[PDB]
C-alpha cells in the first residue's frame, strides 16, 4: 500500500480539485502525460447530496448518499473513459474515498442528490447502497450531543459524528463489505489507489479490515500482484491524542506538519528562517519519509478548513508559494502532491473567509470546462498551478533526480539556502531582503545549464537564465531579492 504505482520514474501526483472527468481525460493526453506527472487525485466520484444553502458548495461532495458514480464531475461512462485514457498515457488515477460517513444527519429526505437516488437521513435510510439505521454508530457514541465534543478522546473522534455527518458502523462486516465493493469496482475500472478521507475518524483496524478485501490493480496497466496505493488523511500537527503513526500499518499518511511548518518558514513568521531547513524531514519531527504524502496546501487548508491556518501558502501568495513548492519538489522527503485550484471571491471578516464554501467555476451549478489558452494558462477561473512553468519544471526536476541523495547543502545563516540531489540537480533560494551573489558547489558535472525556473531548454539553447558550472562543479548564483522568482534550479536534463 505504500508504493504509489506510478510509472517508473514519475514522482508526483496532482489534485485536480473539482475538475470534470472529460477535462481530466483531455488534460492527461495533452499535458500530464507529456510533462511527466505521475497521476491525478480526483474529487469523490460517488453520488452526494445536493446542498442548496449555500448554493452548491465544494463540500457537498463529502456528503455521500450512494456509491453510484454520478456527480457534477460526470457519470460512470465518463469516469471510465477518463481512467482508461489517463492510464493509456501513463497517468494514474487516485480516488478520494469518502467512507467514514454518509450525509448530514440533519438533512432533508428526498431525491435532491446528484444521481436522483432517494435518501432519508433522519431515518438513516440509503436504499441505493443499501444502508439502514443498523449500519450507523448512533448507539456506540457516548457524547450527549452525538457529535465530537473533544479531540482529546479517541473514542469520540472515531465513533461520533464529524460535523453532524452520519457515522458509518465500520466495525460491521456488512458496512466494511459495502465499502469494499465500491472501492473494488473502482480498482477494476483501473484506479491505482485512494485517498482515505477522514481517516482519523476511523479505527486503524477497521480501515485495515476494508483494505484486506481489496483487489489487485488491473493488469491491463499494472504488473500482476500490484496493491492499491493508500494514503490516509490524518491531521496530526503534534499536539493531539491521535497520532499519524497509528495508521502506518495500512499505508501512507498525509503529513500535515509539512506545509504548516514550511509555510511559516517561507513567510519568515515566528522567527523561522530557511537556513533552519537543513535537517528537514524526520529532523523536524515528521513521520518516516516512506510513510509520508506531502504537500504545501490541500483543498481544505487553502481556504481555511482543516488545519495549518494562515501560515499555509497557496496560489494567492504566488511568489512565496512557488518557492515552497519548489523546495518540496527538490527535497527527497515524502511522496509529493501538487494542488490545482480554482479562484473564488474571498471575503475576510475578522480573519475568517466567509466565502470559504464557494464551489468550482460553474454556470448555474453546472461545472465549467477547463479552457486552455495559447500561453498554456487556463480560463474560466481554474488556476492550473500545475501548468505554471516554475511548478511543471520542478515536477520534471523531481523525476530527473529520483533516487539521488540530499547533498551539498549551503546556507548564509539567514534565508539564503541551496542544496543538490547527488550529481543530477541543484537548487538555490534567496528569501532574504538583500542580494544573493555566491559561488556554490553544485555537485553537477561542468557545463552550461538552463535555469528551469525562469525558462526552458529549447533545442540548443535556454530561454531564460543560464548557469555556467565549472569543471570543479562550482557556479555563481546571483538572485536579487526583487526577483520575480527568487530561486534557480538546474538539472541533468537542462544541460546544454
Ligand atoms: C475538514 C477536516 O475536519 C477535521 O479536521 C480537524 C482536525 O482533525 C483537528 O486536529 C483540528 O485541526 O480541526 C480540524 C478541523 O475541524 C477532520 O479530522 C478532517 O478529516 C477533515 N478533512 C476531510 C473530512 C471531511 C468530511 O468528509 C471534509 O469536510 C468538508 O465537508 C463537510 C461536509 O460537507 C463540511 O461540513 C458541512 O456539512 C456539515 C453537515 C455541516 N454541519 C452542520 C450540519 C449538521 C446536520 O446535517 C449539524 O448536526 C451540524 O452540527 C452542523 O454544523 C457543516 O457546517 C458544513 O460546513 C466541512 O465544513 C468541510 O470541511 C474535508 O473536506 C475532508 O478533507
Ligand atoms: C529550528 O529547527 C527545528 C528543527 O531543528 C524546528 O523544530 C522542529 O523540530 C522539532 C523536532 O521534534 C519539533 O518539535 C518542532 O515543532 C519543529 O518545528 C524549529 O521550529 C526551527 O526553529
Ligand atoms: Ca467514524
Ligand atoms: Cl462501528
Ligand atoms: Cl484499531
Ligand atoms: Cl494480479
Ligand atoms: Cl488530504
Amino acid at each position: 500500500q505504500y508504493a504509489p504505482q506510478t510509472q517508473s520514474g514519475r514522482t508526483s501526483i496532482v489534485h485536480l480539485f473539482e475538475w470534470r472527468w472529460v477535462d481530466i481525460a483531455l488534460e492527461c493526453e495533452r499535458y500530464l502525460g507529456p510533462k511527466g506527472f505521475g497521476g491525478v487525485q480526483v474529487s469523490p466520484p460517488n453520488e452526494n447530496i445536493v446542498v442548496t444553502n449555500p448554493s452548491r458548495p465544494w463540500w457537498e461532495r463529502y456528503q455521500p448518499v450512494s456509491y453510484k458514480l454520478c456527480t457534477r464531475s460526470g457519470n460512470e461512462n465518463e469516469f471510465r473513459d477518463m481512467v482508461t485514457r489517463c492510464n493509456n498515457v501513463g497517468v494514474r488515477i487516485y480516488v478520494d474515498a469518502v467512507i467514514n460517513h454518509m450525509c448530514g444527519s440533519g438533512a432533508a429526505a428526498g431525491t435532491g442528490t446528484t444521481c436522483g437516488s432517494y435518501c432519508n437521513p433522519g431515518n438513516r435510510e440509503f436504499p441505493a447502497v443499501p444502508y439502514s439505521a443498523w449500519d450507523f454508530n448512533d448507539g456506540k457514541c457516548k457524547t450527549a450531543s452525538g457529535g465530537i465534543e473533544s479531540y482529546n478522546d479517541p473514542y469520540q473522534v472515531r465513533d461520533c459524528q464529524l460535523v453532524g455527518l452520519l457515522d458509518l458502523a465500520l466495525e460491521k462486516d456488512y458496512v466494511r463489505s459495502m465499502i469494499a465493493d465500491y472501492l473494488n469496482k473502482l480498482i477494476d475500472i483501473g484506479v491505482a489507489g485512494f485517498r482515505i478521507d477522514a481517516s482519523k475518524h476511523m479505527w486503524p483496524g477497521d480501515i485495515k479490515a476494508v483494505l484486506d478485501k481489496l483487489h489487485n490493480l488491473n493488469t491491463n496497466w499494472f504488473p500482476a500482484g500490484s496493491r492499491p496505493f493508500i494514503f490516509q488523511e490524518v491531521i496530526d500537527l503534534g499536539g493531539e491524542a491521535i497520532k499519524s503513526s497509528e495508521y502506518f500499518g495500512n499505508g501512507r499518511v498525509t503529513e500535515f506538519k509539512y506545509g504548516a511548518k514550511l509555510g511559516t518558514v517561507v513567510r519568515k513568521w515566528s522567527g523561522e528562517k530557511m537556513s533552519y531547513l537543513k535537517n528537514w524531514g524526520e529532523g523536524w519531527g515528521f513521520m518516516p519519509s516512506d510513510r509520508a504524502l506531502v504537500f504545501v496546501d490541500n483543498h481544505d487548508n487553502q481556504r481555511g478548513h482543516g488545519a495549518g491556518g494562515s501560515s499555509i501558502l497557496t496560489f494567492w501568495d504566488a511568489r512565496l508559494y512557488k518557492i515552497a513548492v519548489g523546495f518540496m519538489l527538490a527535497h527527497p522527503y515524502g511522496f509529493t502532491r501538487v494542488m490545482s485550484s480554482y479562484r473564488w471571491a474571498r471575503n475576510f471578516v475578522n480573519g475568517e473567509d466567509v466565502n470559504d464554501w464557494i464551489g468550482p467555476p460553474n454556470n448555474n451549478g453546472v461545472i465549467k470546462e477547463v479552457t486552455i489558452n495559447a500561453d498554456t494558462t487556463c480560463g474560466n477561473d481554474w488556476v492550473c498551478e500545475h501548468r505554471w512553468r516554475e511548478i511543471r519544471n520542478m515536477v520534471w526536476f523531481r523525476n530527473v533526480v529520483d533516487g539521488q541523495p540530499f547533498a551539498n547543502w549551503w546556507d548564509n545563516g539567514s534565508n539564503q539556502v541551496a542544496f543538490g540531489r547527488g550529481n543530477r540537480g541543484f537548487i538555490v533560494f534567496n528569501n532574504d531582503d538583500w542580494q544573493l551573489s555566491s559561488t556554490l558547489q553544485t555537485g553537477l558535472p561542468g557545463g552550461t545549464y538552463c535555469d528551469v525556473i525562469s525558462g526552458d531548454k529549447v533545442g540548443n539553447s535556454c530561454t531564460g537564465i543560464k548557469v555556467y558550472v565549472s569543471s570543479d562543479g562550482t557556479a555563481q548564483f546571483s538572485i536579487s531579492n526583487s526577483a520575480e522568482d527568487p530561486f534557480i534550479a538546474i538539472h541533468a536534463e537542462s544541460k546544454l
